[PDB]
């Protein structure tokens, strides 16, 4: 199957998922000088106070912290969005070195990692139906740079040993995702896609301008995870990021002047 290796990595995905060469693929490079401020963009509304996390799972490509999305608990609205989007899970993409790891880039700059808070449009009823729609998902992207530790990330770092290999999961209740947000909600937004197969073109991307800082020790722990399952040759889970894709006929809008 697909992955991030030399023989099954991003350059190969188009053979099983032709949409990989589509008109609105993600990630993209955000050219800060070309992005245009859009004064009509409403401020983002991130309501995570009633968030209910459930479990953390190593799925062989990244680890996902899953939330109960059977009710309007944790929701994203406003900004470029029409309607209410419910948080279903968050995950990260990271590198084998601090100089790479993010999927979106800013003026070609690569960050050490990137957090994706995934939300689906409640007008579509469930996640599976939402990914089949052009405005089905809203993903909040947050860059991570290596520096000071992020306290709100430590509980995730400490449970990683329990989900080292593909297919392993662990209880992960009472985790507050608000601890992963930067101070400012200034953002860039554009229409795009899932960045892993099936690469569906169903995402309104909202990428925050302000990165969060995490420590070298925190990201080092991410790099101890495994892509393989237990009892299989160890392949470290590093560089699970897709590189920037052609912008094509799209404009990236900024919420700030
Ligand atoms: O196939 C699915 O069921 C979900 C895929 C998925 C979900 C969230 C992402 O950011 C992404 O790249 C892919
Ligand atoms: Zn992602």
């Amino acid at each position: 199957h697909w992955g991030y290796g030399k023989h099954n990595g991003p350059e190969h995905w188009h053979k099983d998922f032709p949409i990989a060469k589509g008109e609105r693929q993600s990630p993209v490079d955000i050219d800060t000088h070309t992005a245009k401020y859009d004064p009509s963009l409403k401020p983002l509304s991130v309501s995570y106070d009633q968030a209910t996390s459930l479990r953390i799972l190593n799925n062989g490509h990244a680890f996902n912290v899953e939330f109960d999305d059977s009710q309007d608990k944790a929701v994203l609205k406003g900004g470029p969005l029409d309607g209410t989007y419910r948080l279903i899970q968050f995950h990260f993409h990271w590198g084998s070195l601090d100089g790479q790891g993010s999927e979106h880039t800013v003026d070609k700059k690569k960050y050490a990692a990137e957090l994706h808070l995934v939300h689906w449009n409640t007008k579509y009823g469930d996640f599976g139906k939402a990914v089949q729609q052009p405005d089905g998902l809203a993903v909040l992207g947050i860059f991570l740079k290596v520096g000071s530790a992020k306290p709100g990330l430590q509980k995730v770092v400490d449970v990683l040993d329990s989900i080292k290999t593909k297919g392993k999961s662990a209880d992960f209740t009472n985790f507050d995702p608000r601890g992963l947000l930067p101070e400012s909600l200034d953002y860039w937004t554009y229409p795009g896609s899932l960045t892993t197969p099936p690469l569906l073109e169903c995402v309104t991307w909202i990428v925050l301008k302000e990165p969060i800082s995490v420590s070298s020790e925190q990201v080092l722990k991410f790099r101890k995870l495994n892509f393989n399952g237990e009892g299989e040759p160890e392949e470290l889970m590093v560089d699970n990021w897709r590189p920037a894709q052609p912008l094509k006929n799209r404009q990236i809008k900024a919420s700030f002047k």
